[PDB]
């Protein structure tokens, strides 16, 4: 039986169930389903064979010689579990239907387990990010950057946070017109500012140029304002995440990019970072060659054909170029993609980790994610698909998992630079799927507000901070050359075996 | 000008020579040729651009016409150097012909620079390996193993050492008959013995079975004697390095392997390690993709298509199986290949590094190489091709470089286990080509005797031991689980960037 959490109770049980381990072979024992997890335990071994998996990691439940009547569960953490029952046992129809029921609460009008979890913690992780204090830590407001309240009721842009930082001399009536030219109203707003130089990383969605080469004076002058806010007003850079050919296909459909005609003091650079469907396919290919068994002779070329490490390379390379342009070049940059909520989050949050050691602290990382991922409107419910049985949904993608891989890469190249360790990163990716906490539910701050998550769920980061000992890097604290420059090369980057090939007892 | 060694003098010089670096571009300065090296130096940079390359690393000197008038030199350490002079300068015909002269002393009846080198060192590295003392360190002679003097005039086997250790009850007249059945007289002689168990690693060439299934009673009974010498007289193992199909092709041609008919108490295992021409091709492919510039997008699959790491895997896997069979299985083993001097040296010396921590000490490694590579008749002159201009020779192969790569792998998987560091391994491979030292000249102990190398040349290991703290591993000394078991997997093994991709200043 499973050691139960507060709020968690057993919806089903089954004896003499066989799990077929592809490493250790067939093994028999007891399969429990709760409203949070799937537990399998076997006293036919020493040490006892244990399978402790939250329902949230389940992507599909499939019906299925020796041991060929049972259940397969495709998991979101790079494994499949498959079980066997008996033809004269008849538990399979009970266990299938209760997994199907409790694995997919959103599909079955049931509560996610985050809402039933009644554990208490010493700190409230929901009070850890204060938008106003984080800007203060950076020195905002100031003479060039003011806080507007125009979006405190989500009227300008319903997938942004309440408080937006914008250039001081641009007033609220001009922002309304700029919102009409930026896809979904996602206008350029301050992510981060350099303390010594006043150079900024701002972020937005794509400009609505379209087939006819449309322009916006106020948008153009908005970008000029960003450039004008920097002391050494050299030039402004615009990093578009997408490949050129994808940005041009966007233009055919209403979107597009900043022409050098219209944004006369701007350099546009395309970063050749592909869209969500590509990344989803990439991870799917990677899962196929890594689990259950790795074919050794074609290992390197199979890995190449997934493109997983090429995508990781490009993402960090993009972040590197942005970071270098702010730090070395003293120049302000504007980061956008199509919708400015997947690739852009990756790009700003990674550049910000390079630039500012605050975000390398456990507490500062929890802020970084809350700010740039949650507050800025990354669509986690859609991207991860919590408790929803449409496994084929085209709107699912590992964009956030890709971010955490890129961070791991940085920890390997700088093992003294982060207060957190590898286990913290894995733990984040366990709770990205688990739905134990409310942290990664909903698609915007506004939805998080309406569902009232802070009063109705526990914050992941409340748990983490009760347990800092398990997550701290012992070697931390002696990297006072405060800017990190990792090497984005196929020789330097490694496959995160720790995460993607962890289920082998070896 | 070059800072000259004792015995080294300038045969030629040339001003306003341009070296074209494929990383940093064109750079101008002074090209010296000595009787040891090629030096290029430029005061048109800081820090001054220096090219310090021994003539021994030069594989070919090519004219370029007659910056497109000059010399190309293809080097043996995974690089090419190319120079430019002037059409109205006319130094090229002087520098070409003096390189051609001094780069290829064996082709031009001239002395190798090892013979002209008159530096003195505190220790004599030629007195470091004493065959008799190393056997004593192992506990030999003893009741089961005696030292014969039958080969002190090289009469039994002219590519072996003077002193051979053989089983005590086999007398000298039976060895003569066993030499007739083992290719080139390379009879099974003791490499290493277990202190606790009396299990042995012995080594030889292939048995001369041939098309007709020939047998040798005394050979068969010789192997029985080896088995009889072990306490727990389990069974004897014979590890043939070659793939099965290569051993059968050998049998068609006079050679072959120990049949289970004739060697009734023996188990034969084939290790699927390919021959010298394959390995040469593998490194050639690897040189192509690594120098000058690496094509990043197909990096992994290009590396796979060299097979370099597959060969490294199989070699270490073979050593692993031999080591395991002695340590865990308490069983004696017999290692052979075709000639028992390339693959066998790789296999015994690597197994011996796993089994005995003495050989992991700098001093012990110098003994390991002297014993199993030099004394046992690895043909370095032919395999490396010292001062010889026949670059296409089919008898050249990186068998020893392959060994050093395998050792590097082991240092990475056990960074506290070896007293030596990466720089020591690179330094060994620098002096494998340099011909500064006498250590890697000639093809046998007998040739080394005739040419009288100990009185006429400096030992590489005399230099190393003057300079131990450049070669010492700081983390050494806390691995008292004394047997190493590396993992021979394409995930665990790495491309030795340090050695093969070192010429980039990055």
């Amino acid at each position: 039986e499973p050691p139960l959490l507060p709020g968690e109770n057993i919806k089903d049980m089954a004896k003499d169930v066989t799990y077929i381990c592809p490493f250790t072979g067939a093994v028999r024992g007891t399969l429990t389903v709760t409203n949070y997890r799937l537990y399998f335990k076997s006293m036919e071994r020493d040490p006892p064979f244990v399978l402790d998996a939250s329902l949230g990691v389940i992507n599909r439940v499939e019906k299925i010689g020796e041991n060929s009547y049972g259940l397969e569960t495709v998991c979101k953490d790079i494994r499949n579990l498959r079980f066997a029952h008996k033809p004269e046992g008849r538990t399979r129809r009970s266990i299938f239907e209760n997994l199907m029921k409790y694995a997919f609460p959103v599909s079955n009008n049931l509560p996610l387990f985050a809402f039933e979890y009644k554990e208490v913690f010493p700190e409230n992780g929901w009070k850890l990010y204060d938008p106003l204090l984080e800007y203060r830590r950076q020195g905002i407001p100031n003479e060039s950057w003011r806080i507007t309240k125009i979006n405190e009721r989500y009227e300008l842009c319903d997938t942004y946070p309440a408080l937006l930082v914008v250039p001081a001399n641009i007033p609220d009536e001009e922002l309304k017109r700029v919102a009409s030219f930026r896809s979904r109203g996602r206008i350029p707003v301050l992510s981060w500012i350099h303390p010594e130089s006043q150079a900024t990383i701002t972020r937005c969605s794509q400009p609505m140029v379209g087939v006819s080469g449309k322009r916006s004076k106020e948008d153009e002058k908005y970008l000029q304002a960003i450039m004008d806010s920097n002391a050494q007003s050299h030039k402004i850079f615009i990093f578009d995440a997408r490949p050129s050919v994808n940005a041009v296909a966007n233009k055919a459909k209403g979107g597009g990019y900043e022409s050098e005609d219209a944004y006369q003091n701007a350099e546009l650079v395309f970063l050749d970072i592909h869209n969500i469907h590509v990344m989803r396919e990439s991870l799917r290919k990677l899962k196929e060659i890594v689990y259950p068994n790795i074919e050794e002779t074609h290992w390197l070329s199979n890995l190449e054909s997934t493109h997983w490490l090429e995508h990781i390379k490009l993402i960090l390379a993009g972040a590197l170029r942005i970071a270098d342009k702010v730090e070395s070049g003293k120049t302000s940059v504007v980061v956008h993609s199509s919708d400015g909520w997947d690739r852009t989050a990756q790009l700003t949050s990674l550049a910000m980790l390079m630039l500012d050691g605050y975000y390398r602290t456990i507490r500062g990382f929890e802020v970084l994610v809350e700010k740039e991922w949650l507050s800025f409107g990354h669509r986690f419910q859609l991207r991860v698909g919590h408790g929803d049985k449409n496994h084929a949904d085209a709107d699912r993608s590992p964009v956030f998992l890709q971010f955490i891989d890129c961070v791991w890469q940085m920890t390997r190249q700088f093992p003294t630079a982060f207060e957190f360790n590898e286990y913290f990163l894995i733990t984040i990716l366990d709770h990205l799927y688990s739905c134990l906490f409310g942290t990664f539910l909903c698609n915007s701050e506004q939805q998080r507000g309406k569902e009232n998550l802070p009063k109705r769920t526990v914050s992941l980061w409340s748990y983490i901070n009760s347990q800092l000992e398990d997550f701290t890097n012992p070697l931390y604290g002696s990297y006072s050359n405060h800017v990190l420059y990792p090497v984005a090369s196929m020789r330097h980057l490694e496959l995160w075996v720790g995460y993607y090939i962890r289920w082998n007892p070896r």
